[PDB]
Protein backbone atom coordinates (compact mmCIF):
# COMPACT_ATOMS: atom_id res chain seq x y z
CA UNK A 1 0.00 0.00 0.00
CA UNK A 2 1.20 3.66 0.29
CA UNK A 3 4.87 3.76 1.49
CA UNK A 4 4.68 -0.12 1.95
CA UNK A 5 6.46 -2.20 -0.65
CA UNK A 6 7.73 -5.75 -1.11
CA UNK A 7 11.46 -5.97 -1.86
CA UNK A 8 12.31 -4.79 -5.47
CA UNK A 9 12.70 -7.77 -7.93
CA UNK A 10 15.41 -6.93 -10.51
CA UNK A 11 13.49 -6.57 -13.83
CA UNK A 12 16.40 -4.87 -15.74
CA UNK A 13 17.17 -8.03 -17.81
CA UNK A 14 13.54 -8.97 -18.61
CA UNK A 15 13.54 -7.34 -22.09
CA UNK A 16 16.69 -9.16 -23.12
CA UNK A 17 15.55 -12.42 -21.68
CA UNK A 18 12.03 -12.31 -23.37
CA UNK A 19 13.95 -11.58 -26.65
CA UNK A 20 16.02 -14.71 -26.17
CA UNK A 21 12.98 -16.87 -25.49
CA UNK A 22 11.23 -15.44 -28.57
CA UNK A 23 14.37 -16.24 -30.69
CA UNK A 24 14.18 -19.81 -29.49
CA UNK A 25 10.44 -20.04 -30.36
CA UNK A 26 11.17 -18.44 -33.84
CA UNK A 27 13.83 -21.06 -34.60
CA UNK A 28 11.91 -24.17 -33.47
CA UNK A 29 11.08 -26.48 -36.38
CA UNK A 30 7.36 -26.42 -35.48
CA UNK A 31 7.14 -22.59 -35.48
CA UNK A 32 6.00 -22.36 -39.16
CA UNK A 33 2.22 -21.95 -38.45
CA UNK A 34 2.98 -19.01 -36.08
CA UNK A 35 5.77 -16.97 -37.81
CA UNK A 36 3.49 -14.54 -39.63
CA UNK A 37 -0.02 -13.23 -39.25
CA UNK A 38 -2.78 -15.50 -40.61
CA UNK A 39 -3.87 -14.05 -44.00
CA UNK A 40 -7.41 -12.81 -43.25
CA UNK A 41 -8.25 -12.48 -46.97
CA UNK A 42 -7.31 -16.11 -47.70
CA UNK A 43 -8.45 -18.11 -44.65
CA UNK A 44 -12.23 -18.36 -44.47
CA UNK A 45 -13.69 -17.91 -41.03
CA UNK A 46 -10.51 -16.57 -39.30
CA UNK A 47 -11.40 -12.89 -39.24
CA UNK A 48 -14.85 -13.45 -37.70
CA UNK A 49 -13.94 -16.20 -35.30
CA UNK A 50 -10.53 -15.12 -33.88
CA UNK A 51 -11.17 -11.82 -32.24
CA UNK A 52 -7.52 -11.09 -31.44
CA UNK A 53 -5.02 -12.57 -33.97
CA UNK A 54 -1.43 -12.84 -32.70
CA UNK A 55 1.77 -14.30 -34.22
CA UNK A 56 5.54 -14.31 -33.48
CA UNK A 57 6.42 -11.49 -35.94
CA UNK A 58 3.80 -9.21 -34.32
CA UNK A 59 5.16 -10.09 -30.82
CA UNK A 60 8.70 -9.35 -32.11
CA UNK A 61 7.67 -5.87 -33.39
CA UNK A 62 5.77 -5.08 -30.17
CA UNK A 63 8.80 -6.17 -28.07
CA UNK A 64 11.28 -4.18 -30.14
CA UNK A 65 9.18 -0.98 -29.93
CA UNK A 66 8.45 -0.88 -26.20
CA UNK A 67 4.86 -1.92 -26.42
CA UNK A 68 5.11 -4.53 -23.61
CA UNK A 69 4.86 -2.79 -20.21
CA UNK A 70 6.10 -5.87 -18.32
CA UNK A 71 7.09 -9.58 -18.82
CA UNK A 72 3.46 -10.74 -18.04
CA UNK A 73 1.96 -8.82 -20.97
CA UNK A 74 4.57 -10.56 -23.14
CA UNK A 75 3.53 -14.06 -21.89
CA UNK A 76 -0.16 -13.21 -22.47
CA UNK A 77 0.50 -12.56 -26.22
CA UNK A 78 2.61 -15.73 -26.59
CA UNK A 79 -0.24 -17.77 -24.93
CA UNK A 80 -2.78 -16.00 -27.19
CA UNK A 81 -0.97 -17.43 -30.20
CA UNK A 82 -1.60 -20.99 -28.85
CA UNK A 83 -5.12 -20.36 -27.62
CA UNK A 84 -6.03 -19.04 -31.07
CA UNK A 85 -4.47 -22.14 -32.64
CA UNK A 86 -6.54 -24.47 -30.43
CA UNK A 87 -9.69 -22.48 -31.22
CA UNK A 88 -9.27 -22.91 -34.97
CA UNK A 89 -7.44 -26.24 -35.47
CA UNK A 90 -8.33 -29.84 -34.58
CA UNK A 91 -5.88 -31.49 -32.07
CA UNK A 92 -5.28 -34.29 -34.63
CA UNK A 93 -3.81 -32.01 -37.38
CA UNK A 94 -0.24 -30.95 -38.12
CA UNK A 95 -0.98 -27.34 -37.00
CA UNK A 96 -2.99 -28.53 -33.93
CA UNK A 97 0.01 -30.70 -32.79
CA UNK A 98 2.47 -27.87 -33.62
CA UNK A 99 0.51 -25.58 -31.24
CA UNK A 100 0.60 -28.03 -28.38
CA UNK A 101 4.29 -28.70 -28.89
CA UNK A 102 5.19 -24.98 -28.97
CA UNK A 103 3.11 -24.15 -25.93
CA UNK A 104 4.98 -26.83 -23.95
CA UNK A 105 8.35 -25.58 -25.26
CA UNK A 106 7.42 -21.99 -24.21
CA UNK A 107 6.13 -22.82 -20.72
CA UNK A 108 9.31 -24.68 -19.78
CA UNK A 109 11.57 -21.86 -20.94
CA UNK A 110 9.34 -19.41 -19.10
CA UNK A 111 9.50 -21.36 -15.76
CA UNK A 112 13.24 -22.04 -16.08
CA UNK A 113 14.09 -18.38 -16.89
CA UNK A 114 11.79 -16.55 -14.45
CA UNK A 115 10.29 -18.95 -11.76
Amino acid sequence: SMSVKKPKRDDSKDLALCSMILTEMETHEDAWPFLLPVNLKLVPGYKKVIKKPMDFSTIREKLSSGQYPNLETFALDVRLVFDNCETFNEDDSDIGRAGHNMRKYFEKKWTDTFK
